[PDB]
């Protein structure tokens, strides 16, 4: 319960680069809790999402971009690795051509990228999760 919900840290990301989330859902997945992960152009929470990945914990992923304001073509995918109560690793790669995602070592989704990775500023992670632990690498 250590790291507050909803997070934000001001983060750069470039090819290489690994964001990890560490976290649990709050409630019982037949209620379906969220989990939303948002790439930002800049610090503040209404800029451009350059990637938007938000969970449906037990139905579904969906995810996008905002640019200049408005929503793009949404992509969903019916992949579903996350378990009920139980505590989940989330890592995001940034590959040259795409954000890679893996749910406890396993990859799960990809999405192409729509903006340079480099246009990231800030990372939000929010919905009803416990975030234990957050990092990016920066090596």
């Amino acid at each position: 319960s250590l790291l507050p919900v909803p997070y934000t840290e001001a983060a750069s990301l470039s090819t290489g680069s690994t964001v990890t989330i560490k976290g649990r859902p709050l409630v019982c997945f037949l209620n379906e809790p969220y989990l939303q992960v948002d790439f930002h152009t800049e610090m503040k929470e209404e800029s451009d999402i350059v990637f938007h990945f938000q969970v449906c914990f037990g139905r579904r992923v969906v995810m996008n971009s905002r640019e200049y304001g408005a929503w793009k073509q949404q992509v969903e995918s019916k992949n579903m690795p996350f378990q009920d109560g139980q505590e989940f690793e989330l890592s995001i790669s940034v590959l040259p051509d795409k954000y890679q995602v893996m749910v406890n070592g396993q990859s799960s989704y990809t999405f192409d990228h729509r903006i340079k990775p480099e246009a990231v500023k800030m990372v939000q992670v929010w919905r009803d999760i416990s975030l234990t632990k957050f990092n990016v690498s920066y090596l």
